[PDB]
C-alpha cells in the first residue's frame, strides 16, 4: 500500500480522491476531526482516531476539537461540565496513541470574525438544508430548538475559520461536509468512516444507547458484551462482531477452537474470514471467542495507560 | 391626561399596564425601538417616533437601534450599504424632533458575552416558535434561511444585553416580545403601536410595497397619493385616510368645503369625525382634501429640515 491506499483503507467514501491526491503532495497539510465530549469512549471513537493516526503517519498535522459548544448546543449539559469531560476524552485519545493538538471549539467560536461569518453563512443556508444535515446528529427532541440549525453552520464555519485541508468523521457528517464544500471558497477534502453497528444489531453504536464497547472496558466486560451480541450465522451485514474483526483485528488471524469442532483455524485476511462465515464454516461462538480475546489484547495498552493514572 | 394616558394614547396594547405604572415611578427609565434601515421613511416610522417622543416627554431615556445586522439577516443587502442608509434614517428621525441615542446593533452584537447568550437562547427557543414570531417580519422567501430564526433571538438578546425597561414597536413585534418576556429574567414592558394600512387598502404600509406616504414627500405627491387612496364612504375599518386623521391630525379639525356641499365643517375630535363618516355625512373627497392639506402642514417642518441640507 502507498500512502493514499493507507488513508483509504476501511473508509466509506473520500470526497474526493483526486483532491486528496493534491493534498498529499504538500509539505504541510492538516486534518481535523471534532468530538462532542462523551462520558464513555467506545470503538466508534477508536475507529476515527485510528484513521487520524493514519493521516499523521502520512505527514498530516492532526487537530482535534473538543467540541464543547457543539455538545452544549446539542443538549449535552452545561459548559463547565462538558469541558472537564472533554479533558477526559483527550487523555483517552492520547492513551490510544494519538499525539495531536487538542483544542476546545469555544477557543475560537466567540471571536468577532468567526461570529460575523456565522451570520453570513446563515444567510446562505436554508432551514430545510440545515435540518436535513442534522437528522443523524441532533439529539432526540419532540420540540426541536434553534440550536439544532445553528449547529451545522458552526461546524462549517470552523472548517473555514481554521483552514484545515481534510475533514474526517463518520458518514453521519457527510451532509454537513457537503454544505461546507458548497458554501466555502476553499473546498475541504472529506474522509468519511463507516458507522459501527450496535451490539444488539439495532441501530448504530452510541454512547447514549448502551450498545457499545468502551476502550477501557474490563476483559470480562468485553467477553460478556460480545457473548450477548447480535451475530447471526452466515449474516455479515449488520453484524457488529464481523465489523470488529474487519476494522480492528490484525491478520493473519488464528481462531482457536477445540479439535472436535475443526481445530484451530488460521485466516490470512478479513475477506477470507467473511467467506468462512457466509457459508456456515465458522460458528458464531468461535467467532465471538476469537474476536473477544483479540480485542482485549488490542485495548489492553489503552486500558493499562488509563489504569496507571489511579 | 396624566403621563400614563399620554403614553397609552393611540397604542394597540401595553404589556402590561400595571408593569408600566411601576416603570413610571423610577427616576431613570429607558425605552428602546429598532428600525431596519429603510430607503424611505413613511408615516409608519413617524407613528412610532411620535410614541418615542411621548415616552421622552414622560422622563424616559430613548435609545434607537439602527438595526444593521437585523437588516443584513433579513436580506436588505450588504452591511456597509445598510449602515449608510441607517445614518440617513437618523437624520430623518432627528428632523422629526427626536433627540435620542442612535446606536447600531453591530456595536454590541459581536461581543463574546452577547454571542454566548445567543447560543443559550437558541437552546430555549424552538424552531416552530421562532418561525411563528417572524411571519409578519421575515422578507418573502420561498426557501427560508437559518438567518430567519437567528433574527428573533438577536432581538431578544439585545433587550437583555442592553437592559431597556420598555420596548416599543408595531403589533408585528408582539410575538418576539412575548418570547423575550418568557425567556429573560427581567420582563420588559411592551408598548405596541397599530400597523398602518396601505394607501390601496391591501395590506399594511410598507417601504417595499409602494403604498406609503414618505415624511419628505412633496405636497403635490401627498395630494396625488391621497387622491388615489382607498377611502370607501362610511367604511372606517381598513381606511388609511381615516387612520391618518386619527393618528396624526390635531383637533379641533376644520374641514373646508364649498357652501354648496354643506360649508366648512369643524370637528372637535376623531370620534366626532368617525361618526360623521360612518353615516355618510362627510364625503371621502372632502375628507381627502382636509387630510392631505393638514398632513402637508404636519410634515412641512420635517421636509424643510431635510431640504435645508441640500
Ligand atoms: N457533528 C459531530 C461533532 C463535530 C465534528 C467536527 C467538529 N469540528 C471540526 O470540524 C474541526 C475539527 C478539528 C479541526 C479544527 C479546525 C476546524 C474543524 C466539531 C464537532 C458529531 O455529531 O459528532
Ligand atoms: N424586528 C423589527 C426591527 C427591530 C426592532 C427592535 C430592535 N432593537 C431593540 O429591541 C433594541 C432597540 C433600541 C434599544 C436598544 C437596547 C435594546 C433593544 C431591532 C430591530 C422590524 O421588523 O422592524
Amino acid at each position: 500500500m502507498d500512502e493514499f491506499e493507507m488513508i483509504k483503507r476501511n473508509t466509506s467514501e473520500i470526497i474526493s480522491e483526486e483532491e486528496l491526491r493534491e493534498v498529499l503532495k504538500k509539505d504541510e497539510k492538516s486534518a481535523g476531526i471534532g468530538f462532542e465530549p462523551s462520558g464513555k469512549i467506545h470503538l466508534g471513537h477508536y475507529l476515527q482516531i485510528k484513521k487520524m493516526i493514519d493521516l499523521q503517519n502520512a505527514g498530516f498535522d492532526i487537530i482535534i476539537e473538543l467540541a464543547d459548544l457543539h455538545a452544549y448546543l446539542n443538549q449535552k449539559g452545561e459548559l463547565d461540565e462538558i469541558r472537564k469531560i472533554g479533558d477526559y476524552n483527550k487523555k483517552v485519545f492520547e492513551a490510544m496513541g494519538l499525539k495531536a493538538k487538542y483544542v476546545y471549539g469555544s477557543e475560537w467560536m466567540l471571536d468577532k470574525d468567526y461570529t460575523l461569518n456565522v451570520y453570513r453563512l446563515a444567510l446562505k443556508t436554508t432551514l430545510k438544508r440545515a435540518r436535513r444535515s442534522m437528522e443523524l446528529i441532533a439529539r432526540e427532541d419532540e420540540n426541536p430548538k434553534v440550536a439544532e440549525v445553528i449547529y451545522p453552520i458552526m461546524q462549517v464555519n470552523s472548517i473555514h475559520y481554521k483552514g484545515v485541508d481534510v475533514a474526517v468523521g463518520g458518514m453521519e457528517q457527510r451532509k454537513i461536509h457537503m454544505l461546507a464544500r458548497e458554501l466555502l471558497p476553499k473546498k475541504v477534502v472529506c474522509i468519511h468512516n463507516p458507522v459501527l453497528t450496535g451490539l444488539d444489531g439495532e441501530g448504530k453504536m452510541s454512547s447514549s444507547k448502551g450498545n457499545f464497547i468502551a476502550v477501557d472496558d474490563s476483559p470480562e466486560e468485553i467477553r460478556a458484551k460480545i457473548k450477548k451480541a447480535y451475530c447471526p450465522a452466515g449474516v455479515v451485514e449488520g453484524n457488529p462482531i464481523m465489523e470488529i474483526a474487519k476494522y480492528f483485528l490484525e491478520y493473519p488471524l488464528t481462531i482457536k477452537r477445540p479439535e472436535k469442532f475443526g481445530g484451530d483455524l488460521t485466516v490470512n485476511s478479513y475477506e477470507e474470514l467473511e467467506s468462512l462465515f457466509k457459508n456456515k464454516e465458522l460458528h458464531p461462538m468461535d467467532l465471538k471467542n476469537a474476536v473477544a480475546e483479540e480485542l482485549i489484547k488490542i485495548l489492553e495498552p489503552i486500558r493499562k495507560r488509563l489504569l496507571e493514572h489511579h
